[PDB]
């Protein structure tokens, strides 16, 4: 029945071998989700072994894009994967790092909370590690205690930096013990094409690492771009020392999206739970199946350009483009997103070559970004073609500084790219950097109220620049609407122009792609895509 | 109750680190003898990393004195430690070799066993030690299940050599499970007296080296030369993961026989009854309590001389030393050995300097040795001054040249020793290389007759010389007795002479020292003691 | 080693079948002392199924006598043997009763403590019960922590009285699980004399009436007059399912100091610490082998009269008979005890045919007891005989009536025993009860200061008639000394004759048999030992 007896939170360590973006991440996650539908309280952690403090210091061409959680903290990009699977709001504190932990455990020295010991890496730091780890299985602000706790090692198992988090799982293992602490291990298959044969060599060394530092796993995940054959499942498990239960083939799906169905397919969760002897359920597919319809059987299909500096074949717009295919999910129409190199689309005449095809544009966000005279250039184009464009922060910048140049301020810019602008229309109000979530007022049957269905709303926020308020009024002659704004209406959070002078153009200066959910799409994304739908239709 | 259920088969895995000679075997006969007085079948075995199919084609400088078996088999030195604390013959499978394992797997694969497959130190050699292994649990040929098997693993962990033996116990660690498998770690605590502290580093690492191919020891023996501080114990507790229960500290004892109180006392064979689940019973200390009695609270002491080439500070009379003290004990006596290199016997100024205060001499056997010629100035010099005097093998030998070249013989020798000879009174009968036990027959009240107190006996032999038949009338001229021979007469196996030319002068071609136990001491060894004894008492 | 890690307090339960005065609470201690000496730390309890709140009121034909906490509590008989076997002193919580229980629980629902609930047997007070014995589990004032509790469950399986606390047992079980909770059933196993044969049925029925309420025996204690057969113990543990090592043969030691030795030579001891996985370490035997000694082999032996009414074949003075072979044990003489009947020395003539063999007459003390005539008239004529005297509470007074019918008190008694009285010379100070522990001060260089060589002593005591003030100056003209007092004097507590008038004649008011060990001798048993050896050997 729904209510079991107490039990101790069991520990579930991922961890990868031979290469990162195998997935680690993203198998978490859909372990998390199948777990959550068998009725178990789950709650996720990862490890960083960077040292870096927060990554808001690192270029997205490192491990893609930056997110940001409701109590402000910047965190590694696979937090959005938890959180796009188990719908939920984390904390700062489930995201650590090397940085973190010396820092810490440094500050302590300098305070003398050792009582004159030598500070050592074993068992000073390795102990400031396992204390966070064993923090996450406290009762919550409201008393519920997670069920399973699902920690994911960053990097590669063998990598100098990772050394003190795996020894800190291995002191849980030992702290625990074998029934409530289990070791997930996902690594590579490669295909060599001249030879036509998958070879295990690389797994069965990824395992002898792992076993070198005092870990066994008790599963196998075994990436690979097409399905394993049994035979070699077989002699992965007899060289592995892995139960054949625990050899688990994961091709690579067509959708992130799948990979739950994968997964339950080879029965890992079921695996899973007999082994840590969890109380469980059937799982109720019922809603990811709606989502499943939705993403393999849409009715319509769109193209929208994607345009920026990262888009040279790098991930480091996954939000956006997930948000986007949600936004596609709410209207059951498939969404093609078309790479554009913004620097491609300088000259009109390059803009009209790379997105005269498309039904819509999107202008992302960045950090460290340069040539926007290419977005400007697109977004130049765009309105002239009459395409939709969805803005978000550079986005909204960008579109403010077109209608700069649309009304008399043909050398405005930004202070960030043209320090000697005579007209810099957007400023610093370095400033105070805006992060996190805030309220925002919007304007009463603006697209965006339209939209929201709302006059309030809050959004996450990663920026310094802002709209200077020097020229709302010069700007206005151009048609756009400073539709939505601060409480106190002091800062501009949205723009848009009237439906009648383009049927949809917008900006915003926040990340609402790091609340869309694929359940739980996002009225901006939903928006925008029914906008190039109409365009299309119409077109 | 005497009678206990069924239980699966234990298995105590003994393993060494930072150096050898640690006293590894010892321990593990210890242990033995701890378990054999609790009430279990103890059985015992010893896996030798090195290479030689062997140990006969071995030095004695490289690990000490050659041992043999009932079955005929030539085994290592510690095969006695298990014989003279369990007082048990062991079959030759008691020692298994990677040279026999690499031979045996290598024929297999050229007749084809393996079916095509592709040989491997692993699996396949790891699965022919793992089966030679569990060889040991079969029931005997009587029937009688050993309760508990102690393999030692020689060798030090982190040896290239000892690699596929660990990853043997590790699998068999993994098929029996925990339950089952007991790993027990011997390390050394050096003392760095500029400092005056012990270092526990070298244990560390020997545990990390140890858990880096997945064994983590249950018990650690802390041998050192001093008793362990309290802290110190705890502090390596700590660091190697390690129940505190299972530091032992382990000084280095005035005797071995010592060993078993020590360990007794720091309850290593509670803790590891307990940890196993093995039922038991306390330990009668009787018998025990009586031969440490006879080792240090002896009513005399006398002293003896060990001529031979190795008594270069080397081990390689073990069981020649421990025999006399045996027989010093049957009669409370302590015999003191007197370490005297052949060398310096040459002369007879010189024998008389090395000899001359001690109170008997001994001629122990040997392989690859040389200068004889000292060996037998020792013998004609004692035979002078009125010491008594026991040979084995060459003992014997060199006894019958002395005759030789008291009777007219002056250039005898050994073919061995001078293949130029005219008189070659010692010759090969390379010939049959006579090993193992063989019956021989006794001259009624012969010395060694007196000694026995019987016309049988058989004795363990290694060797391929022998007297030759065609001087026996001569040299008996000396006054030499052949009083003991082969049933059918044809092999010389004991000389003597008569008590009124000297009190006691014999040798013999076998190795009495092997048949030998401290709790049960040889009849030849206590009558040489007693000889000695009487020597002293009169002089 | 000596210290080890903290585990679970581990409950032994010991419950009776057949019949009662099986031994069972001598087994229990038995098995404290052996769990003792392998380095426990044991606690003991004892619950009475009678419905008496305390035995004070019972009848000593009932049980036997009974026995003083030094909090004062007056508790069952077994607690004696507690003390006895693990010299320890023990609280008032060591005896529950259902009376005790059954008065809480109504106390506490007149106080509306159940919040309005239906008060029942099952749970209310079975969770009573099983409270009561989880609280002997907490840490003790300093900390300490017992690694067993042994509960000795009185009576008999299938009273009806025993149902609530083997109820209370069953749930200790399930709460704590098998790892923690260990049953010891004592059964009997009768012989037949007419057909020559042991009966195991009894013990059947008795195991199945155990198990008809959810407890299954993990050992069985075969009580019997003679070494059960081996074939019957193999068909008891065919039949009752228990493990053949648990079946112990228990015959009717000589002594009730062997039985440890019995215990452990059928290895309980070891069954038990195996199967409740506890920590050892072997038996050190020095102490009560010499305690064992002193019994079986004495040098000596002396006749002492035991004078009482109960005295027909009970065994209402246990703890009187074991002082004084403690005392006997201190000499190393044998004490032989010539059970005397009071009434038969109520005539000179009988008291003289009673008394005339012995060395020494001692008078213990008693309640509801009436024909003290005799007593004092075995007084008289062992005064007369010369034959040495210790007098026990009732003791002390019958010596002072009889120094009072020796001084010109004809007529004088206690107020108890003559109401009517002219000379109550014992009188209520029904007055005060004193009970327990008492401090008194000794005459210096007194007999009884003699025996405890000090001036300052406490005893337990049970009494509330008092040596009446009025008469102390008429009866010192007997010659007796009122020894030792009160520390304010106002009570007398010891009194004797000096030595040229008596060699020894001494009472107390106290029970020092209740602060007697058998390894640790009382001294006035001592004393009184030594004087009738002193006669015997001057007689
Ligand atoms: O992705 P996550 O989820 O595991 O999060 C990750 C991924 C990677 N890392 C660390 O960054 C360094 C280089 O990483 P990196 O894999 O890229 O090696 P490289 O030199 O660049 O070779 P390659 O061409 O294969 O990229 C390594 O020290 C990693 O331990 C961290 O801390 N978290
Ligand atoms: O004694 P056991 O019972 O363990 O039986 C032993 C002892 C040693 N071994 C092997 O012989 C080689 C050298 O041994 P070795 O310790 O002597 O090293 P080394 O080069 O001579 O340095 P060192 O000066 O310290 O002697 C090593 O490969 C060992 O694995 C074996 O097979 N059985
Ligand atoms: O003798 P009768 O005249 O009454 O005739 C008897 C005696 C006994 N029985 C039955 O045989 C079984 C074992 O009997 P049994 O008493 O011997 O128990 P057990 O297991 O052997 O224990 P143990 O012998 O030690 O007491 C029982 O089922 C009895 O009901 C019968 O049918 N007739
Ligand atoms: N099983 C899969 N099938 C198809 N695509 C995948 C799969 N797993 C991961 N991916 C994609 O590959 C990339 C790497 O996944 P990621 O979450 O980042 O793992 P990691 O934490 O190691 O970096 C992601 O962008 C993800 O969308
Ligand atoms: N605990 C000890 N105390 C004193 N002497 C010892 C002790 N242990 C061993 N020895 C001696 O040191 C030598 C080494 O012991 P050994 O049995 O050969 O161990 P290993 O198998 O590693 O070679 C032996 O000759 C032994 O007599
Ligand atoms: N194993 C035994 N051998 C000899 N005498 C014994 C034995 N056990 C008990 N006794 C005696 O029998 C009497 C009854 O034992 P007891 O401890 O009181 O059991 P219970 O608690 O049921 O009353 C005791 O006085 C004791 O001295
Ligand atoms: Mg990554
Ligand atoms: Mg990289
Ligand atoms: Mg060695
Ligand atoms: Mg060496
Ligand atoms: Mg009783
Ligand atoms: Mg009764």
């Amino acid at each position: 029945m729904r209510k079991h007896p107490q039990t101790a939170t069991k520990h579930l360590f991922v961890s990868g071998g031979v290469a990162s973006s195998l997935g680690k991440g993203l198998t978490a996650s859909s372990l998390g989700q199948l777990l959550t539908a068998r009725g178990l309280h789950v709650t996720m952690q990862k490890l960083d072994p960077y040292l870096n403090v927060d990554p808001g210091t690192m270029n997205p061409f490192q491990h893609g894009e930056v997110f940001v959680t409701e109590d402000g903290a910047e965190t590694d990009l696979d937090v959005g994967h938890y959180e796009r699977f188990l719908d939920r709001n984390l904390p700062g504190s489930a995201n650590v790092t090397t940085g973190q932990v010396y820092s810490t455990v440094i500050a302590k020295e300098r305070r003398g909370e050792y009582l004159g010991d030598t500070v050592q890496v074993i068992p000073h730091i390795t102990d400031e590690i396992k204390r966070r780890i064993l923090a996450m299985a406290q009762p919550d602000a409201d008393g519920n205690r997670p069920d399973v706790v699902i920690t994911e090692i960053g990097g590669t198992v063998g990598d100098i930096e990772s050394q003190p988090f795996l020894e800190a799982a291995r002191q849980v293992r030992h702290y625990l013990g074998r029934e409530d602490v289990f070791f997930l291990h996902v690594s590579l298959v490669p295909y060599l094409a001249p030879s036509g044969e998958l070879k295990t060599k690389p797994t069965q060394h990824s395992v002898a690492a792992l076993r070198s530092i005092g870990i066994t796993p008790d599963a196998l995940i075994l990436r690979c771009d097409r399905d394993v054959p049994e035979a070699l499942k077989n002699k992965i498990a007899l060289m592995c020392d892995v139960d054949i239960d625990g050899v688990i083939s994961t091709p690579d799906a067509p959708s992130i999206y799948d990979i739950p169905k994968v997964l339950h397919r080879e029965e890992l969760d079921a695996f899973v739970v007999r082994r840590l002897n969890l109380p469980f359920r059937d799982v109720d597919w019922t809603e990811w199946d709606d989502l499943l319809r939705r993403v393999h059987e849409p009715h319509e299909t769109v193209r929208i350009a994607l345009v920026g500096k990262y888009v040279e074949l790098s991930d480091a717009y996954l939000s956006v483009a997930e948000a986007l295919r949600a936004g596609g999910f709410k209207h059951r129409a498939k969404v093609e997103i078309c790479w554009v190199a913004s620097d491609g689309c300088e000259t009109t005449s390059g803009a009209a070559a790379a997105l005269g095809d498309v039904h819509g544009v999107l202008i992302p966000g960045g950090f460290g970004i340069r040539g926007i005279e290419g977005k400007i250039g697109a977004i130049a184009y765009a309105r002239a073609r009459g395409l939709p464009v969805l803005g978000l922060c550079l986005g909204l910048q960008c579109i403010v500084i077109e209608a700069a140049r649309s009304v008399g301020l043909t050398n405005a810019n930004s202070a960030e790219f043209d320090p000697d602008t005579p007209d810099p229309v957007i400023a610093t109000m370095g400033g105070t950097m805006r992060l996190g979530s805030y309220p925002a007022v919007l304007e009463p049957d603006s697209v965006v109220a339209q939209a929201y269905q709302t006059t309030q709303v809050s959004e996450r926020h990663r920026h310094r620049y802002e709209v200077n308020n020097a020229y709302r009024d010069k700007i206005a002659e151009s048609g756009l609407r400073f539709s939505g704004t601060s409480p106190d209406g002091h800062l501009v959070e949205f723009v848009e122009y009237p439906p009648d002078r383009h049927p949809f153009v917008v900006g915003t200066q926040a990340h609402p792609e790091l609340k869309s959910r694929p359940t739980r799409p996002h009225p901006l994304f939903v928006a925008f895509v029914g906008a190039a739908i109409d365009y299309k239709a119409g077109e």
